Parts: structure tokens; C-alpha cells; sequence
RNA sequence: UGUGCCAUA
């Protein structure tokens, strides 16, 4: 902090003006401060002069270097923020040339910017109150080589993407589309923490739910496309996503989400259909058996349970069969206690037995009574477990 | 008896 602002204590002033700082030059010197941006940041609401404004332009936004070192600066950021704001709310004559320049600084540092941890804070401000037709030109700016895929990793760089999914028009970004659908780069994303979140982000936006019936057919033709190409990659891996320790969250809301059924019936058939056993036996895959049998259309939930109970040979020797392996199985036993859940809701009218238009309901009783008989006859052996009890005590809650 | 991310003074 200058000397000038400073008392005889070594602290700032009070009853410092927002003039005085601006006049000074000494502006960097406040606004890389925690006390000096905390002034800075109360004086930028307030009510500013012409002239005020026309400086913290220039000197917050007007200079390439100047902005980069604030935007990049733990509290720097904030006040780019705050004149970023302030410069869009100023339509006078200098509007355009302000904001064409900070479009300008940031494109040439696009990706630097993305990946800092607090650059990063100003890309996205930047996204969502700039004019659109600026906004368009910062995702331009974006990488398409393997620092897209560092971005979509980055723990600060993914919000910048889920930002744009969330701001931008699809036009401006369905090359991330194709390049997340691209096989190497969809299993270095998806198999990430922040890149599997990312992917998830832009599926939601790709689906023709509640939130884009504003679209306008040319639109709502766009994202299918989209939806289609980034689908048909998941579905071509849709074994190793859903075994994947992070992907499985995706394979889970593709399967659970009804708005995009077409894709779940897909996702059963290709990965699904004949390896439920193995799969209810995996940690992360277990999960993803669960909600393909709580959301699978009626044919293909039959299917499933008759894959189940009649799909595989039992053991040689001991006559142990699938049910049997699953019912005891650390990570199997939740998909039985899934399929009785199932069975129970169905019978109780808890859940909607005719579709086809048709009843299913004696599957359903078809499917309990299996079920119930298995529990029945190994009752001793599944109360030494809690996920035997569980059961035990869902099938006798039934009957009351 | 079984998994994640939701990030700045």
C-alpha cells in the first residue's frame, strides 16, 4: 500500500476516497490487497461519475496486462468482476470498444484464463452478462486440441464449460459435443471426477425435457442431433463407463431419466442384457443394474428378471445358482433387495402394472412368488445377514 | 453390508 493512504499506525486510512485511489496510480497497488480491494469493492457500488467510471475502464479493463494480473489475483478478480459489470451497464460511447477489447484480452488467453483458479471466476461472469453476441466469441477462443480435455479435467476449468453449456446457444458450442463423442477423449472425460460431471451437464442441456420447450423446431432439431452423435458414442462403451469408478454416474441418469427412454432401452440391450450377473457382482456397475431394473420398460424388465431367475446354470456340484450367488453377494445383495422392492410396489398398487397396453400384474405376482419362495426356503441362512432380514421383513410387511 | 463432483477474499 502507498504511503500517501497509510496513517501513522501502518494501517489504510479511513475516510478514503474512491478519487483520491484513482487519481493516484496507485490503483494495482489497492486491488491486490485484501483491505485495499475490500475499499475498492464497497466504492465500485456506489454511485460513480462519469469520469470514475471512464478510469476504472482504463485502468481495471483498458490494459492487457493490467487485467490479466488482476483477473489471476485472489482479489484482483473481484473488482474485474465488478467493472466488468459496471462497463456492460454503461451505454455510452466507448461501450463497444470496451467490450470488444475485453473479449480480445480474453480470447488470447483463453485457456490460461480457463485453468486459473480465479481467472477462471472472471470467464464465467463474463459468459453470462456479456452481449451474446460477445459471449459466442470467447467459446471461439476455446481449445480444440488436448487441452480441451486438460480444461474439461481442470477442478477450476470444468465450471467454465458447464458455464457455456448453461449460457451459450448450442451453435456456438457443439464442437465440445463432437469432441467429448470422440472414443479417446469421451473415456479420458468421463472416466475423471469433474469430467464425468461435465459430460452429465451436457447431456442435461441435450435433452428435450421441461427446460427447452422454449426451443424453436430448427433448435430442438440441433440438439437431437447432438443428443444422437454424443449418445451413440456412450452406448459404444457403455461396459466400460459403467464399470467405471466416476462414469457409472452417467450410465446411471441416461438409465433413470425418462426424457431420454430411447437411450436407457439402448443401454440395457448393449451392456446389460445377459451380464447381469457379473455386473451386480461389481462395486461400481452394481448400481447401474439397480436403476436399469427400477426404470427398464415392462418387456424389458421381464426380460431382466427372467435372465435372473433362468438365465444361467447352476454350480456342477453344490446347485448353487444366480439368485443364490447375488442374495449373498456384498455388492449383488442390494439388486435382489431392488428386484423385491420392485415386485412388492408393484403389487401393493404402489407402482403402475399396465403398459403396452397391457396389465403385467401376473408377472409381477409371478416374479414375488419366486422370490418369496427362495426367502422362504433359505429364511435360516438370510437372517445372519441384514440385507436377509431386510428382505425377510419386506415380504412378511406385505402381507399386513 | 456397497461409489463421485458441486470449486474464490
Amino acid at each position: 500500500l502507498p504511503t500517501w493512504s497509510l496513517d501513522s499506525n501502518g494501517e489504510m486510512r479511513s475516510r478514503l476516497s474512491l478519487s483520491e485511489v484513482l487519481d493516484s496510480g496507485d490503483l494495482m497497488k489497492f486491488a491486490v490487497d485484501k483491505t485495499g480491494c475490500q475499499f475498492l469493492e464497497k466504492a465500485v457500488k456506489g454511485s460513480l461519475t462519469s469520469y470514475q467510471k471512464f478510469q476504472l475502464f482504463e485502468q481495471v479493463i483498458g490494459r492487457k496486462d493490467d487485467f490479466l494480473k488482476l483477473s489471476t489475483n485472489i482479489f484482483g478478480n473481484y473488482l474485474v468482476q465488478s467493472v466488468i459489470g459496471i462497463s456492460l451497464a454503461t451505454n455510452d460511447d466507448g461501450y463497444t470498444k470496451r467490450q470488444e477489447k475485453l473479449k480480445n484480452f480474453i480470447s488470447s488467453q483463453m485457456t490460461d484464463m480457463c485453468l486459473d483458479k480465479f481467472a477462471c471466476r472472471v470467464i464465467q461472469s463474463s459468459l453470462q452478462n456479456m452481449d451474446l453476441s460477445l459471449a459466442c466469441k470467447l467459446v471461439q477462443a476455446l481449445p480444440r486440441d488436448a487441452r480441451l480435455i486438460a480444461i474439461c479435467v481442470d477442478q477450476n476449468a470444468n465450471h467454465v464449460i458447464q458455464k457455456v453449456v448453461a449460457v451459450i446457444p448450442l451453435k456456438n458450442w457443439e464442437f465440445i459435443v463432437d469432441f467429448v463423442a470422440t472414443p479417446e477423449h469421451l473415456r479420458q472425460i468421463c472416466s475423471d471426477k469433474y469430467g464425468c460431471r461435465v459430460v452429465q451437464t451436457i447431456i442435461e442441456k441435450l435433452t428435450a425435457d421441461s427446460m427447452n420447450v422454449d426451443l424453436t423446431s430448427a433448435a430442438q432439431n440441433l440438439r437431437e442431433r447432438a443428443l444422437q452423435r454424443l449418445m451413440t458414442s456412450v452406448t459404444n462403451r457403455c461396459q466400460e463407463l459403467a464399470t467405471n469408478e466416476y462414469a457409472n454416474y452417467i450410465i446411471q441418469h441416461i438409465v433413470s431419466n425418462d426424457d431420454l427412454a430411447v437411450y436407457r432401452e439402448c443401454i440395457i440391450e448393449k451392456c446389460l442384457m445377459r451380464n447381469l450377473l457379473s455386473l451386480s457382482q461389481e462395486k461400481f456397475a452394481s448400481h447401474v443394474v439397480e436403476k436399469a431394473f427400477l426404470h427398464a420398460p415392462l418387456e424389458l424388465l421381464a426380460e431382466m428378471m427372467d435372465e435372473i431367475f433362468d438365465g444361467y446354470i447352476p454350480h456342477p456340484d453344490t446347485g448353487k445358482d444366480a439368485l443364490d450367488i447375488m442374495m449373498f453377494h456384498q455388492f449383488g445383495n442390494y439388486v435382489v433387495q431392488c428386484m423385491l422392492t420392485i415386485c412388492c410396489d408393484a403389487v401393493s398398487g404402489r407402482r403402475q402394472t399396465k403398459e403396452g397396453g397391457y396389465d403385467h400384474a401376473i408377472s409381477f405376482q409371478d416374479w414375488l412368488k419366486k422370490l418369496h419362495s427362495r426367502v422362504t426356503k433359505e429364511r435360516h441362512r438370510l437372517s445372519r445377514f441384514s440385507s436377509g432380514k431386510k428382505m425377510i421383513e419386506t415380504l412378511a410387511n406385505l402381507r399386513s
